[PDB]
């Protein structure tokens, strides 16, 4: 009995795929 | 028996696919 | 016995595509 | 048996295609 | 058996296709 | 049986094909 | 069986084809 | 067999084809 | 059998071509 | 068979071509 | 100064607010 | 000094409201 | 100063309310 | 000094609101 | 100084708010 | 000096708002 | 001196908001 | 001297925001 | 001196921002 | 008896994919 | 002198934010 | 009975697929 | 004299940020 | 019984998969 | 004189930025 | 009876895959 | 004379941030 | 002279940053 | 009774899979 | 004369920066 | 009873895999 | 004259950082 | 009763699994 | 003439940074 | 009664695995 | 002449840093 | 002329730095 | 009673395993 | 003339630096 209490697989933050900084 | 109890899954935060930032 | 209780896949945040930002 | 209880799918939050942001 | 019970794929936020926003 | 409860696909928010806002 | 009980592809929000908002 | 019970395609909110708003 | 219980393709809100508000 | 039981294509709202509002 | 030279929210192809194409 | 020289809001091209093309 | 020079808000092309055509 | 050289927000294309295919 | 030359924020292409496309 | 050439946020493709494809 | 020659941040391509596709 | 040749975060092929595929 | 040939950010490929496959 | 109480494999912080940072 | 011949920054392939895949 | 009180396999920090840093 | 060739920093293969496969 | 009190597997500081830094 | 003669950084396999597989 | 008080195998501090550094 | 003729710092292979697999 | 004729610091393989698999 | 108190393979420094370091 | 003519500093088979494998 | 105080198999220095300096 | 005729430093097996297995 | 009062088996200084320093 | 003829420093087998193994 | 004070099989200083130092 | 006809430095076997083993 | 036939300074066997098994 | 004041086992200088030095 | 048939230095054993075996 393996019960998931809070959030699974979530992004409560960021994500980026591809970041190109040039200055 | 697995119930998920909250989200699974979801963006609760920021996704970007490409970002590109020059100055 | 697998019941979901909240929201999957759902989007609650915010999604970008392609962020250009020159200045 | 695996009934979803809320949402799935929606957008609760925002979707941009494409943002481009000079100044 | 897999009775979804509230939406499915609904926009209860916003979408955008392209956002331009020079100052 | 997958029955739908619920919309399917609505549109409860915005949509924006193209946003342009300079000042 | 694949009863839809409510709407299916309805507006009940907005949309705009193309927004231009300069000041 | 796919009943459907409600509206299809209705527009229930508002549609806009060009908005145009300087001040 | 998809035997269409309510309106199709019906405007119950308002649909405008081109807005156009300057002040 | 699919027995259209209601109105299609009816306008029971407000359609507008094109409607300019300065002040 | 910031002279606009052609047209400005001009609609110059075309627009459709409600599209329903049954066969 | 924003000196409009061609139109502003005019329709050179088509407007409709609601198209319904069965056959 | 924002003289407008040509029309504005004039219709030099269609409008079309609502669209019927079986055939 | 942006002089704007051509069109601003003009539909040279197509924008539909809301688009309904069964066959 | 940063004159345009062409369009800025023109649709030359399609914008569709809602597409639906059962068979 | 930054001259734009050609256009900045046109479509010269296609957008889509939200799309359901049930068969 | 950054004179941009061709398009910036136009789509030639599509975009999608959001995406539904049952069977 | 950093002049663009060609294109800058144009979209060329395909953007999705949220894709969802039950069978 | 660092002329760019070709494309800087472009998408010549496929973006998804969240993507759900159940079966 | 295995009980996760807290979130599993959810993204709190950053994930980029490609970092590309010329000068 | 670094002149760069081909693309830069661009995605000839795929990016996805964040994919889910139950059975 | 090892029953888990935080988080597992949470990214409270940072995640880089491929850093590239010329100069 | 380092003149790049072919491309830099372009992905021609797959990013993915957070997969979740439960079965 | 070895109850885990705190994060097992989380990262709280920084992971790089290919750094790559020519001068 | 280092002339790079093909691809510096480009990815032409896959990244994850963080894989979650239960069963 | 061998509980576990703080972390077990978290990254506090940085994981590097394979680091190239030329000058 | 230090002419690179294939790839630097291409990943032709597979990088992963951070697997997590219960059973 | 060193001329590089291969590949220097590619991932013909695979890198893992952190992996956990309890059972 | 073997009580860990503090952490137990936590990496606090830096680790560091395949250094390549030409000059 | 010191020509390589193979990989230099190539991960052909697997790096893991943390290995964490309780049962 | 041989209580462990503080860490145990923590890294708070280097580690490092493969380590080449040509020069 | 000490031409290497093979890899250099290439890892061709295994590599891991910090393993910790309890049971 | 021998109660470890410091660290067991952590490295605070450096470990290196195989050295190459060719000149 | 000290031409080498296969590997030079190369990891065919297996090399761990820090073992920890309690049971 | 043998209590231990400080750290014991604590890496303080260095460890090599396999050194190789032509020139 | 000392032609070396097989591996240098080669690691066919086994290198480990730090090993603890408790029981 | 003393021509090295097979390897030199290889590991087919087993080192380790520091080894601490205490029960 | 044979309390341990300072280290046991620890390597406070230096330990290589298999040392190679041609020149 | 001293050809080497066979290995010169090789480790097909085993080496430990430091063992430290208390009970």
């Amino acid at each position: 009995l393996v019960f998931f209490a809070e959030d699974v697989g979530s992004n409560k933050g960021a994500i980026i795929g591809l970041m190109v900084g040039g200055v």
